[PDB]
């Protein structure tokens, strides 16, 4: 509705200083009265009055030059022509963010203790919310969501439903039970934000190429971002934000040189867009400001992601403080990771970071975390860096004192390809470094392409104990003979198990001078213990005078043998053929 | 191309009535022939003939107060600035939808009777269409698709491929048969529906936010629209209807109270919108009006979706005359249902509704119903209320006379949390109210995560029967000893069963003054019937002077005494330990 | 926008408006527009043309504009309209390739050191034109240098930079591939900004392509509506990161390859949200011969409908044989899909069969792994007659050849596939050699089928060639009725390491007095590729009056088993009374 020609910018690419058009600072600020000196850009003289204004901007093609953020408290509204609708930092810039906006957290009365799942909230006193307002509940005690990092605390966005009296009802069950007297609430207002069809080049000294914090539902579509700094988008305390079909490409001054992230976000996420950044293309996490709560139900759908390999780190990222979120139908180079709790990647298709490994983790509060059908692909082997290609604590402090609910890892089906691992490497690695709880794994459904392999899963305990209520390995295509099922030490080793089934056909000829037969099976698989094995005889009747029972005497963990006895100990009297029909595998759950 | 203020539109957010600017009403009638009224808003009159100019609305940043909807018929295209570009009914508002386009149903030949599958059809004269139209069979006679509602009629939406003579061809399979004798067939006509980038802020008094009824390819995107009634949005009777990007709200003033909801339309969906709603935040269904005909290929894919779950009905809404939809990479608040035929949940992320139920069903016409690798949570418990976890029929009639084919419910992967539950609940509960075709069940590969449990299947028949083809239990992990795998009444008891293998091996030592020694073994979990069991003896060979027959005797459903036997009833001579491998399942299909 | 055809002198009131109308001679004309090449061109295509050779951004307000030339750019072209009201519609005079086309440049950068597959750094001989973010195609000219399926099918990829220290050039992913130095031809692609919007193209007859972008970097096509009777509705070729999302695109065909979206020699991208029908291919991947021409990799079909002609007898889901590391997702696809060049999924798709009968068929197999993951598949028909499988890999057809030269993985995992018209002789899946020598390995797992009548899951046949399998699994399959072949497997398919489902049962026998033993036969629900591993416990009675009873098969077979309890001793049982044998079989190999 307004441009920034009408508000005097000139957009040409170069330099333009209040200067070359006002002779007095006074002068230029009847014109624009938040300018700050005749040395600022024009162009960002015009753009942030426009901004001001209050209209939503569009901005036509041209190549504007500001040496300050454009910035809005409330709302913010910028449409572009596309690529060619620059916004352009110069050397001379200033300021944390080239554009930004921030909403507010207003202070709400105290609330009545309430249960994770309720839908029911009791105000102290008359809350100034009607249906649709957003709060958020929160915990200002350090760690109160998570014990991994002190600005991990708790609390939540709701969406209120209705309002009687004291007591609001909400549209969606607490993810989280809240005692009265350690919360403070805060109402989230906000205008309206929407950022679409730009290109912002924000070279090497804003932190954030587009910064939106405290906002309800901001949007940010079809824009093009550069930038060499800390994160190319940073949404925090928003709700329900929405980035979609943009390219974002941070090449970071090697700070946490984050593509987009989601600081203490709730609901929204990123869809069809194309990033790469140094060390996270898309990450959450948050500050240790008023109101970083939890990032919730944020998803990432349908986006190709790329980070810099040798920076050794994971491309996509949850931090430890996120729960129930995922990254859905997205190609993933160089790594992801499982961190805090209820955590999937569904239909991706994923490489390895440079250790080799492809999902790394850390900071696990508990719950299920899962691969779902993923199609996992690594050139490498990290178990010289002593992790597993799905890594849980493998070499680092994961599963500890701070892992306080039982832990579910899940891989369900797709396929995992590793053609250069070695007859020590193993696929899977958890390690308990302080935890107690049920630590469980169900290794289910999934094609394997590999050379050589040691083992499936590798189960240690440095520290920490564990009752697990199942431990699962099944249906798997593709293991090479010869392969270990499951390492397990301590109480991974008794937890209930259920290990594949093998078997087979062996024949066994008798001898007129003997009483029985015997011949050597070698499990194409090495059992975690010695398993359940059942022998039948057969393909012959009377070997002459005795039927003969089949038995396995030894059995072992590695293999049996079989045998043919007759029951009462006299000599078979014919030398015939007999069939054991030999099978093995473990049941207990 | 046109602005609302090229007519004359305030928008300032007041009221300014006609009679503000027309001394008469026949004064206002030259500017606005379709006033009705000096008391009617400026703001509507000048909208409503920027839509009948029949050039592209644009409506900029404002507060547009109408007291009529604004409507078409065949096109409407409006595009604002985004949020800030508001339509708001005023208290006075007269009319049923805030925003309304209307297609036409024209009249086509009669057609001869044609196959399922088919791609040809017969029209009695020369039909006038050309490649690319699209048209509606329509079945007038009530139920003629499902016999659960009078309204359920049949028919489908076709493409045409080719003309040739009376002969046309269509572009996809016809999902029905019909007897050319019951159908009337109907050209849809209608011209370009796009609505874009507003807000409708609807109240209590329109039925709809904005109504599109058939429309070819009708194109609604990033908007954000309000309402205390009936439907957010309302596309009834389009094909390839598509809503994206867009926030629905509908506080609902209670009756049906959808957020989104496509009525008898074939194609299109919705992507990628946070929707609330008091009953059906997303829906599907219909009227009775001509072409009421099923709900089919319709995605709701990427959205987040919440309800009032004091309203004690599912969140995620289809009705049972849809055929063929699917919600994917959803997160839905408060449950969803199985109706209809051939539905599938994927990839989605599934709270419970009030009961404590997550998947409810009602009008099973038949066919196939699906949770592909879905993450399912309940705080609550359905048990008490007499319904399953996923619950077909548990306390109401919905496998009844009125269904029709045969049924295949099917559960893959993912998991599912239910902490709350008692040792009397059911994760899935099917029972027969009449019905008589097979109804066949596939529970395999989930991760449940359970305090108590009482049941996997629970399977019963009130009335009518059934001879199912396959009743598959498989792959499950986490279940809790003592568990019932299947309770199974009538013919699902006798249906070709497959359930989980459970074994071990039992240490027991001869006695040299009796032929035999025993064991009990108590299952983990309850078969539905005795299983199939084996038993072997390993690591010894002869006892002395006796290897012993391995035996299981008795067997039942919950348990087996295992026991070694001399063959001939000679007391062992040596008493020496054995280990009884014993196994137990069911392998029927 | 910035500039409209309106500024430029447009008409767009549907009807011809040659230049004669407006100038008396062709250099009036020219001096308006300087590009004009006759009297009769239309003034709404000579207006349109001079806007997009502006340089500025091109809004097109509603109008139905003709035009008897294409509209062309090199390097950038920005067009945005109202919606499908802003038609851009060929004449009967029409002459041209394409109805909107951009195209890029390949610019020839210094050639590179030997470089290994997964690496993530490049040796220029000498200092190359790149910076950060820049995107380069690495080319192999020789003639099937990716796959021997065809020609054309030649190899290379591209590749986004991540830095340039002196010759040395990082990326920012990994090589798919390995290239010798000395084979390989490097080009930086050089391009602006690509973006079409919110318009309809009516093609007609003529044009060969509704809309041809080529050799540019995250071209953008959204909300646009195309029709056309010819070659290609919208046409990518050699693009990064093209994406076309939002669109409705409809390609009748004119009889040749017939695509509605095709993308071919891409790299990243695809399309999402499209509703799409073509004679041939809705969407296909390929690609040409000329400079540039490699293979097609994450391109990702993602939330779109898409319809062909049924009687085109072909699938309308296409990858050629130069497609690595694709996809379908949330598709719904009417009149089959198909698996070609190497690791290629359709993942949560909906698919129905082709006239065939069949819904995944296959060609021009490289290699790598084929997934269909969690899909719902329906067929009306039976592919059998016409020797194919209904998930099908050369059953009549030579896919898997001396071509096929990496292990191949064929999986199946969990969804559904209802097929009610089948017959006792018809197969699931069929695969069969045609002069390949690699490992073909099967896992069909977890679906859900419903038939009426069925041969079996898996045939697996050898005309020419051999292969020694890693595994052959079929497991947690429900709806096999009674009386089916798990898998005929010939040749190394046959001592392949196999796993197959277990069937088992409780059989009363009762001892008679005047014997030693009590056998009963057990024919099995499904017939085994070869005999089975059988296990036999006897249960529910201990002594049989004087003994117990050792309890076997003999015989067993592929196809059943006779249960026996037989006194060790040979003693005749001294009471009639019942037991129960427990028997189950299956295969466990691996
Ligand atoms: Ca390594
Ligand atoms: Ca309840
Ligand atoms: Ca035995
Ligand atoms: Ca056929
Ligand atoms: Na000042
Ligand atoms: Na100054
Ligand atoms: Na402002
Ligand atoms: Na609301
Ligand atoms: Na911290
Ligand atoms: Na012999
Ligand atoms: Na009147
Ligand atoms: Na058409
Ligand atoms: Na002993
Ligand atoms: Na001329
Ligand atoms: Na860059
Ligand atoms: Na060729
Ligand atoms: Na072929
Ligand atoms: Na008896």
């Amino acid at each position: 509705r307004v441009t920034p020609a009408q508000f005097g910018a000139v957009g040409d690419g170069a330099s333009h200083p209040l200067s070359e058009r006002y002779a007095t600072l006074a002068e230029a600020q009847t014109v624009y009265p938040h300018a700050v000196a005749l040395s600022d850009e024009i162009d960002w003289a015009a753009l942030q009055a426009a901004v001001d204004s209050g209209a939503p901007v569009h901005i036509p093609s041209g190549d504007y030059q500001i040496n300050r953020g454009i910035s809005s408290t409330g709302s913010l509204q910028i449409a572009g022509d596309g690529a060619t609708s620059i916004i352009r930092p110069t050397a001379a810039f200033t300021g944390t963010s080239v554009l930004s906006c921030v909403g507010s957290l207003v202070a709400l009365p105290n609330i009545s203790s309430v249960s994770a799942g309720s839908l029911t909230i009791d105000f102290a006193s008359t809350p100034n919310l009607v249906a649709g307002d957003v709060f958020i509940i929160y915990n200002p005690t350090d760690s109160s969501f998570s014990g991994f990092r002190t600005s991990y605390r708790a609390g939540e966005f709701c969406e209120v439903r209705a309002v009687s009296g004291n007591t609001v009802t909400i549209r969606s069950a607490l993810y989280a039970a809240y005692d009265g007297a350690t919360v403070a609430i805060y109402k989230v207002v906000s205008g309206v934000v929407d950022i679409a069809s730009i290109q912002i080049v924000g070279g090497t000294v804003p932190m954030n190429g587009l910064l939106v914090e405290a906002v309800v539902s901001p949007r940010v579509d079809d824009v093009t971002v550069t930038l060499a700094n800390n994160a190319g988008v940073y949404f925090a305390r928003c709700y329900d934000a929405k980035i979609t079909n943009s390219n974002i490409s941070n090449i970071g001054d090697g700070g946490d040189d984050y593509g987009i992230i989601f600081g203490n976000c709730h609901d929204g996420g990123a869809d069809n867009c194309k990033v790469y950044a140094r060390r996270h293309a898309i990450a959450t996490g948050g500050d240790a400001e008023v109101g970083c709560v939890p990032v919730r139900n944020v998803r990432m759908r349908n986006c190709t992601l790329r980070n810099d390999i040798t920076s050794g780190t994971h491309c996509a990222d949850f931090h430890g403080n996120a729960e129930d979120c995922s990254y859905e139908n997205c190609t993933i180079y160089g790594g992801a990771t499982w961190q805090g709790k209820d955590i999937s990647y569904r239909h991706c298709t994923i490489t390895n970071a440079s250790g080799g490994w492809i999902v790394i983790s850390a900071e696990i509060l508990g719950g299920t975390f899962l691969l779902d059908q993923c199609t996992l692909y690594t050139t490498g082997d990290p178990q010289p860096g002593n992790r597993g290609v799905i890594d849980v604590g493998g070499n680092s402090a994961v599963l500890t004192t701070n892992t306080t609910q039982p832990c579910n890892f899940l891989i369900q089906g797709g396929s995992l390809r590793a053609p250069s691992l070695s007859t020590s490497s193993y696929l899977l690695r958890a390690r308990l470094e302080g935890s107690t709880v049920p630590v469980n794994i169900q290794y289910s459904g999934q094609a394997i392409d590999v050379g050589s392999l040691g083992k499936v899963l590798q189960l240690d305990i440095t520290s920490g104990s564990t009752s697990p209520e199942y431990l699962i390995v099944e249906n798997l295509a593709g293991l090479p003979s010869g392969i270990t099922l499951a390492s397990a030490a301590g109480g991974f080793a008794s937890a209930p198990m259920r290990m594949p089934v093998l078997g087979g056909r062996v024949q066994v000829t008798t001898a007129t001078n003997a009483s029985s037969v015997t011949a050597p099976v070698t499990f194409r698989y090495i059992y975690p213990k010695a398993p359940t094995v059942q022998v039948t005889k057969t393909d012959r009747s009377y070997a002459g005078n005795r039927v003969g029972v089949a038995i396995a005497n030894p059995t072992s963990a590695s293999g049996a043998t079989l045998g043919l006895f007759t029951d009462d100990g006299t000599n078979f009297s014919s030398a015939v053929t007999n069939q054991l029909n030999w099978q093995a595998g473990i049941y207990e759950v």
